[PDB]
């Protein structure tokens, strides 16, 4: 019956992402949201809910406007950052599997064709926010969508968010700098959880 910082799952993604990066990007910003959720909770219909909830407080907030405004701009980082330590591992990127890769040249192509489309849209979401690879019910295919801030495909219908990448400035600045497309090369080559998206496809049943 509170929000907690949910662990990693996995020590590290050095020299990826460095222990000082990941430090401050985890104990730092996502510790301060779940931080601010607990106390901004108080007195509301989400007093006493815990991080199983989150999915369902973001859809709730946003519905309800001003009033539900910061509760969604916190419940949905948390959300948003635990998707995001598990679209990443350890020795992650390359190429997709061979159980998804029909899958991907229907949508993008090819391989290339998907990394083209994931990086145009990293470098084009303008300010801070998220790259998102999703399955597109409407469109039965893989599609990538970028979101503004805490936006995320949980307030899209049809949409299912397989994986996603952080581009707040905070996520890569420490060991980028300004140098967005060397994060998101690095993504792709060394950081991508394919296991996850998969899984989640099988779990859909789209797979
Ligand atoms: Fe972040
Ligand atoms: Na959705």
């Amino acid at each position: 019956s509170m929000f907690e910082l949910s662990d990693l799952p996995y020590e590290g993604l050095e020299p990826y992402i460095s222990s000082h990066l990941l430090d401050r990007h985890y104990n730092g910003h996502h510790k301060t949201y779940v931080d601010v959720l607990n106390k901004l909770v108080v007195g509301t219909e989400f007093e006493g809910l815990g991080n199983e909830s989150l999915g369902d407080i973001v859809v709730k907030a946003h519905n309800s406007g001003s009033a539900g405004r910061a509760i969604f701009n916190n419940a949905a980082q948390i959300w948003n950052h635990d998707f995001y330590w598990q679209s990443m591992k350890p020795n992650g990127g390359g190429n997709p599997p061979e159980k998804l890769r029909e899958m991907i040249e229907h949508s993008f192509g090819s391989v290339e064709g998907f990394n083209n489309a994931f990086t145009t849209s990293g470098l084009g979401q303008f300010g801070s926010g998220w790259v998102w690879l999703v399955y597109d019910e409407d469109a039965k295919a893989l599609k990538v969508v970028s979101t503004a801030n805490a936006d995320s495909p949980l307030l899209t219908q049809g949409q299912l968010p397989l994986a996603t990448m952080d581009v707040w400035e905070h996520a890569y600045y420490l060991d980028y700098l300004n140098l967005r497309k060397k994060y998101i090369d690095v993504f792709l080559e060394h950081l991508l959880n394919w296991d996850f998206v998969l899984g989640r496809l099988e779990d859909a049943g789209v797979l």
